[PDB]
């Protein structure tokens, strides 16, 4: 049951998401939205999503199938040799990175971020914490590697509590080093090293305790490594796609004012809160099951898992976007609008939140439909469908800028992901490989009428209540949390009265 794998994830990330989130309200309370906090964002962020992209996009879809050959053809030692020769060209790789954009860091600042240029102070803040950040990229890389080979060995709980002891290292920066450090939030880049260093250590035994921790080495002539390479050939144009995509949006927005690049994290931050599960989850755990039905022949199955997962995102990720939209204000002032964290910033925040909304449903739809590709071997369409979306987001991004600032930016992100995931679907019927199974217009038409009683109990509740910047935090987010109980239980509540059962979409999963 797939329903159940999500169910399993959730509940393995439920602990460091929450963290996460404490993380990210200390960040807000302590350095607000500004300059500190944009060269922050700049310096960490992008490279730690670059550096993502192309793990998950090209070396894991690589390095986990020959792990896997490894572990169940061949003995322990071989895969302890295939394994230390791995993380040995990996390490050297990245020390080699690690050098050479630490002395170009004023360069790399200058090319992704360049309106950062007019204010020298913020750019060499900015450079500052990207020398900082580029010993993490390494760190964190053996910190998924080890997870990697401890999925691969079905221990999936330690990776997803791993990141728990992030979240507390730059918790832990900002509480007792940042009033010591110059820039105050050079504190918290420190406090990502060493968080890299714990997310290490912490998984460390278990590697051990399955007879896989080794020594890293350097071989020019290992046959896994070789096969780990051609694997990963093909897949590197799409991750230079999504990059290249990633590193022209960060420089559109360098040239806002100051604190733009923060409201825009915190809000897609927000807008990450409640749907960060299906996203990921469901890509990683549809991959493999559309892959053995399309091997296997049966396409009844191959169908009846697409449209499963289409239905799912329609049916989980539209109230969130909606809810989101309409609750924008009440999770800013309750979650971030304290210490520096102003009520300027945080209607900033809910411009940009409101905007990722409307794309949110792309990107869940595209994680769901590029596997459709995947798993017959089709790497070609989606990279043609990326770069046209590249090209349509450069596109809204010059258009959006100079009226609608960062919402803008966000907006073209939002209609970019939105067509990403319409051209996928229309590939996939264009070439005949899927077709819906009947019954979506009841399927559509009662969720409409859920997502109408779930509006109007949101507004009515609204309406009621005093403003949201009166109360501490403890008052604001009990009333967040009441009105989105509320709103949830309303909008589950009609999708029962008119007929939705979990047992019968259970059944769809497999
Ligand atoms: C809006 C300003 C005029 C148009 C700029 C388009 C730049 C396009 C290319 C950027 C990649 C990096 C190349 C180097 C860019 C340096 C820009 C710079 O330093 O701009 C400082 C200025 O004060 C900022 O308003
Ligand atoms: C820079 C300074 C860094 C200082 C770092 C100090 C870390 C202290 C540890 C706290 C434990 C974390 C919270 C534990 C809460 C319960 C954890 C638990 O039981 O998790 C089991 C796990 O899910 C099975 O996979
Ligand atoms: C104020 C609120 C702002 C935020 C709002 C967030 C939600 C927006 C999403 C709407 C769903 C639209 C779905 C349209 C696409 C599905 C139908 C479709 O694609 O139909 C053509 C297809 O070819 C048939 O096979
Ligand atoms: C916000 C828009 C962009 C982001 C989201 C992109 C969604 C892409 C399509 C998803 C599956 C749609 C399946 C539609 C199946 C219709 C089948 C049909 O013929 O339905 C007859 C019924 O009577 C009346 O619809
Ligand atoms: C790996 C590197 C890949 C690089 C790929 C090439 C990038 C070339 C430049 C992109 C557009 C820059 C546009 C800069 C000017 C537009 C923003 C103008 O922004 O004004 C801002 C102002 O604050 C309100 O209007
Ligand atoms: C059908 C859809 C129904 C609605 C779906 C969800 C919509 C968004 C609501 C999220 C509330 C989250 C509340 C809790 C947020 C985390 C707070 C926390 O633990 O830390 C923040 C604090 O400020 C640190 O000091
Ligand atoms: C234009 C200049 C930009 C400069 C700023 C960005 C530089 C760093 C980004 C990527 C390189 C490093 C990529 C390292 C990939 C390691 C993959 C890995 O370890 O994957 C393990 C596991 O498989 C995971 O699931
Ligand atoms: C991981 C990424 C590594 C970099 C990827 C390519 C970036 C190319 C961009 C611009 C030219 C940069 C030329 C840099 C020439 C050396 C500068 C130098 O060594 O400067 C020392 C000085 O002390 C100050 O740190």
């Amino acid at each position: 049951n797939l329903l159940k794998s999500l169910a399993a994830i959730s509940s393995m990330t439920m602990f460091s998401r929450i963290l996460g989130f404490i993380r990210d309200a200390i960040i807000a309370r302590f350095f607000g939205a500004g300059a500190a906090t944009d060269a922050f964002f700049v310096a960490f962020r992008l490279p730690n999503l670059l550096r993502r992209i192309f793990a998950e996009g090209a070396f894991s879809q690589a390095f986990v199938p020959i792990l896997a050959e490894y572990k169940n053809q061949q003995g322990d030692e071989a895969t302890r040799t295939f394994i230390a020769y791995v993380s040995g060209l990996l390490t050297l790789i990245l020390a080699i990175v690690t050098l050479a954009g630490i002395l170009a860091a004023p360069w790399i600042i200058y090319i992704t971020a360049p309106g950062f240029t007019d204010t020298p102070d913020k750019f060499d803040l900015t450079v500052r914490l990207l020398r900082i950040t580029f010993p993490y990229i390494l760190l964190i890389s053996l910190a998924s590697l080890a997870g990697a080979i401890l999925n691969t060995w079905n221990r999936f709980s330690v990776p997803a509590f791993a990141p728990t002891l992030l979240n507390i290292s730059m918790i832990i920066s900002v509480l007792l080093l940042a009033p010591y450090c110059e820039p105050p939030i050079i504190a918290l880049g420190w406090g990502v090293f060493a968080g890299g260093i714990l997310q290490l250590l912490y998984q460390l035994p278990y590697l051990q305790k399955i007879g896989m921790l080794v020594l890293p080495r350097i071989s020019f002539r290992n046959s896994g490594v070789w096969r780990v390479l051609k694997l990963m050939g093909p897949a590197i144009i799409g991750v230079s796609v999504s990059q290249i995509s990633l590193i022209i949006n960060t420089i559109f927005a360098s040239f806002l004012q100051s604190g733009s690049v923060s409201w825009m994290y915190y809000a897609d931050r927000l807008m990450e809160l409640p749907t960060g599960v299906l996203g990921v989850a469901l890509g990683t755990i549809l991959l493999p099951s559309l892959a053995k039905s399309f091997s296997t022949g049966d396409h009844k199955e191959y169908q009846r898992l697409m449209d499963w997962g289409l239905r799912l995102c329609f049916l989980l990720a539209l109230p969130c976007a909606i809810a989101l939209a309409i609750l924008a204000e009440p999770l800013t002032v309750s979650l971030f609008q304290y210490g520096n964290f102003t009520a300027y910033d945080a209607v900033m925040t809910q411009r940009a939140l409101i905007a990722y909304c409307v794309g949110l449903m792309g990107l869940i739809v595209v994680k769901v439909l590029a596997p459709g590709f995947y798993s017959r071997q089709d790497i070609k369409t989606p990279v043609k469908i990326a770069i046209i979306t590249l090209i349509l987001t450069q596109l809204m991004n010059l258009a959006f800028i100079g009226s609608l600032k960062h919402a803008g930016l966000a907006l073209s992100i939002s209609l970019a992901a939105c067509f990403n995931a319409l051209m996928l679907y229309w590939q996939l019927r264009r070439q005949a490989i899927f077709s819906p199974l009947v019954g979506w217009g009841k399927f559509l038409l009662k969720l409409i009428a859920a997502l109408i009683v779930m509006v109007a109990v949101l507004l009515l509740l609204l309406n009621f209540m005093p403003p949201w910047e009166q109360g501490n935090m403890l008052v604001r987010i009990t009333r967040l949390l009441l009105v989105v109980f509320a709103g949830a239980m309303s909008y589950f509540a009609a999708l029962f009265i008119f007929g939705f059962r979990l047992r019968d979409f259970s059944q769809r999963a497999i």
